[PDB]
Parts: C-alpha cells; structure tokens; sequence
C-alpha cells in the first residue's frame, strides 16, 4: 500500500503545515500538523473543554461506528514552545492520502493550552517520530507510520514541504519526479526517539564551507532552524543591522535587508536554503524589524532542522530495520 496527501502552509509565513486526515466511520476530516518531532496523534474533540475550542474542527468519537474507548488510557504532552495538551484515547480507523490504518490510537484532547486554542487552523497533531516517545499511559501506543509500515510497499515516508506553497507527504514510496539529482542518505540515532542525524557542516551565502559535525533532529513540527550559537552568529554577521534581541527572543534584522542563503551538509552533499526562506517578517504588524528563520539552539539542548531547513529539500524518513534519513535538492 501507499498514501499521498497534500500539505498546506497555515499562513503566509509557513509557520506550520496542515494535512487532511480522515478519522472514523463515516469519515471525519481534520487538518493535522504532521510532526516528525513527536509521536502522539491527538485531536481537538467533542471532549475538549468548550472554552478551549475556537474554530477548530473536532473529532466526535460517538458519531464513529469504529471508535472504541481505550479503557484506562490517558495522555499528556508538552512541546518545546511551552504548549501542551492532554486527554483520553480511542482507537479508530485513520486514513492519510488513501492509506488506511485500523485500530490507530486517536488521542482525544480534554485540555489544550492557549497557543492551540488560538490557532484555528490546526485541529491536532500527527506524530511521526519513533513510538518510544508516545505519551499514552499505561500502555504506550504506536504512531500512524509504525502501524502502517508492514503494509507499505517500502517502509518509508517522505516530506516535501513547499515554500509559500503546498507540498506533499507520501507513505510507502519515493516519488523520483519530486527531486533533482540523487538522494543522499545519512545515519540516524533513535536513542532519544527522534530522527536524529549529524550534518557535515555549513556555509553562509557564497562563503566557504566549514566542515563540522552538527548533531540535530529532522523536525517538521518546528518552524525554524535552530543551530549552535557559533553557527548562528556567523550567519547573522553577514546581515547589516542584524542583532540578537532578548526582548524579542532571538535574532532580528532590518526588513529592508536581502538575506544570504545558508547551506548545510548531508554527507558529501549540500542543501541550500535560499535567503528568502529565512525571513519571517515583521516582529509585530507594521514593524520594520523582521524575525530571523535561523536561531540559536543554546536554550534548547538540541539542534533542530525545522521547516526552514526541511522545505529546501526532499526528505526521506526511512523506517527500515536500521532507520536512515535521505535528503535531495528539488
Ligand atoms: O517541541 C518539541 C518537543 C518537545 C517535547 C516532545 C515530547 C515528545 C514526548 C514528550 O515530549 N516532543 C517535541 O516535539 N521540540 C521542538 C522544539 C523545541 C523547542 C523549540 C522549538 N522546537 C523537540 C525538540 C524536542
């Protein structure tokens, strides 16, 4: 089997991407944020505190003939931006782009933090990291990808995120028309439950490439590119007037600037992020100070290849017995 679904930026900055997902019988279509940095599939639901729902589409398990309460199971998650959600769990049929999993754990939110309520465009998350991070208790649950893997033609999914445009998540096959050149594959460590890999270095604009190992995660659920402070300083030093602002919470730059590209290494290959991908626009409406798309990871404890980086590539998440990641230009 295979699946193929279009993923769409939620706003004009590509702050996140939503992909439609069919849950239950008859189908209830919810727009989920596919997140390779987490491992819970959770949704706004008929159980969500009513004051915490503001325009999202909800899953109502009582209207699904295939929903079954997973008795006793609860879940609770916190994300690196401080947001969180929690609730109970049902199993139900879940389809993505024509690929169906029966008995998928669908984690129904009873509570969501303010950031979720305030984002009417995201109806939930679909976790695609390793199942060892799944928060369900007392019996940890598998991700949609783990449940589907055995049926898939090839035990892979691919992320092809667009810049200010739709893109695609595919399951079970590699679309050889979707990228240029070859795919370079690199080793993955699952020890922290993430798609954790080691970049071979970086370049700023037309500058010389610096060979240096940068350990970090491929995280579709994170907007920006978070890298060591030395790297980020070198990038922003090339932008006249850029500075790190404690009041804003990162690097800002004059909106009048033209940003340089940023290249990261994947083995001997190179992925170039165009400068325009690094512009996240005015810090507040009407400001001429713009927010940078490359920020320091020093506060986080891990480097994160988020959407800014991933949208410059066609990315293979290879869930073979020994997982690997593949990157190609496109
Ligand atoms: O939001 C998280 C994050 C945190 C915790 C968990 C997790 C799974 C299960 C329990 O906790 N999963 C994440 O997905 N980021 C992305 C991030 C962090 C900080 C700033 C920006 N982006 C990843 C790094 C851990």
């Amino acid at each position: 089997s295979t699946g193929s679904a279009t993923t769409t930026p939620i706003d004009s900055l590509d702050d996140a991407y939503i992909t439609p997902v069919q849950i239950g019988t008859p189908a209830q279509t919810l727009n989920l944020d596919f997140d390779t940095g987490s491992s819970d599939l959770w949704v706004f639901s008929s159980e969500t505190t009513a004051s915490e729902v503001d325009g999202q589409t909800i899953y109502t398990p009582s209207k699904s003939t295939t929903a079954k309460l997973l008795s006793g199971a609860t879940w609770s998650i916190s994300y690196g931006d401080g947001s969180s959600s929690s609730g109970d769990v049902y199993t139900d049929t879940v389809s993505v782009g024509g690929l169906t999993v029966t008995g998928q754990a669908v984690e129904s939110a009873k509570k969501v933090s303010s950031s979720f309520t305030e984002d009417s465009t995201i109806d939930g998350l679909l976790g695609l990291a390793f199942s060892t991070l799944n928060t369900v208790s007392p019996t940890q649950q598998k991700t949609f990808f783990d449940n589907a893997k055995a049926s898939l033609d090839s035990p892979v999914f691919t992320a092809d995120l667009g810049y200010h445009a739709p893109g695609t998540y595919n399951f079970g096959f590699i679309d050889t028309t979707a990228y240029t050149g070859s795919i370079t594959y690199t080793a993955v460590s699952t020890k922290q439950g993430f798609w954790e890999w080691t970049s071979t270095g970086y370049a700023v604009g037309s500058g010389t490439f610096k060979s240096t190992s940068i350990d970090g995660i491929a995280d579709t659920g994170t907007t920006l590119l978070y890298l060591p402070a030395t790297v980020v300083s070198a990038y922003w030093a090339q932008v006249s007037g850029a500075k790190s602002s404690s009041s804003v919470g990162g690097y800002v730059f004059p909106c009048s600037a033209t940003l340089p590209s940023f290249t990261f290494g994947v083995g001997s290959a190179r992925i170039v992020i165009p400068g325009d991908y690094i512009d996240f626009g005015p810090i507040s409406t009407g400001s001429s100070s713009c927010f940078g798309g490359i920020q320091s990871s020093a506060g986080i404890g891990i480097n994160i290849f988020g959407d800014v980086a991933l949208k410059a590539a066609f990315v293979v998440f290879n869930g073979a017995t020994t997982p690997t990641l593949g990157f190609a230009s496109k």
